[PDB]
């Protein structure tokens, strides 16, 4: 059981748990969690947050050998369940640090936007050039390990990664919202940032 070894108090999430490609699990709806949570649930939560903050960490992403990353999603792990972790850096120390349990978008503008510098995934050994069309901005409902209903608002890099990882535990990859015609092509609607 993926979530029962992973939260196992001696196991450090690393690159060998985050599954690829090919593997049904990436393309399978995550099923949600119910309340309360397990402590299993709550730990998985913990320990995908702590492997972004292992992952940010210059020695410690060395010695495990670690990609960068500002997210993680439980089918990752090969863990369908509706739980994801986000971290991005100030460029107070974190400009955004959650665990979302049963996040879902309840509302999104009409503006589009895409990273200019394009997306990868950890789930993907490759890289595939293009800009990934998300929503500009997006509301976001989510419970945390207490069951407490948190509501934010997203906009620029933060949103992208949010419907990034969402998009995971809907069976989503980011290549799936390239134009497959022309990857660069800017539609009109569409905010490029960077
Ligand atoms: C800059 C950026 C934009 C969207 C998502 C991520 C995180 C990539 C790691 N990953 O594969 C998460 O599921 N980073
Ligand atoms: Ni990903």
């Amino acid at each position: 059981s993926a979530i029962e070894r992973i939260v196992k108090a001696a196991h450090l999430i690393d690159m060998c748990d985050i599954i690829r490609e090919g593997n049904p699990s990436l393309r399978t709806v995550a099923e949600e969690v119910t309340f309360p949570l397990s402590d299993q649930e709550i730990i998985l939560g913990e320990k995908m947050m702590q492997f972004l903050k292992h992952s940010q960490d210059p020695v410690m992403a060395e010695k495990m050998g670690l990609r960068g990353g500002v997210g993680l999603a439980a089918p990752q792990l090969d863990i369908s369940k509706r739980i994801i972790a986000v971290l991005v850096p100030n460029i107070e120390a974190y400009d955004l640090e959650a665990i979302m349990y049963n996040p879902k978008i309840v509302s999104h503008s009409v503006q589009d936007a895409a990273l200019g510098e394009g997306e990868g995934c950890l789930s993907v050994d490759r890289n595939v050039p293009g800009y990934v069309v998300r929503h500009a901005r997006v509301t976001v409902d989510y419970f945390d390990k207490d069951g407490e209903k948190h509501r934010i608002k997203l906009k620029g890099y933060n949103s992208i990664v949010v419907q990034h990882e969402i998009d995971h535990i809907n069976g989503i990859m980011f290549y799936d919202r390239i134009n497959e015609k022309d990857p660069f092509a800017v539609k009109d609607g569409l905010l490029i940032l960077e």
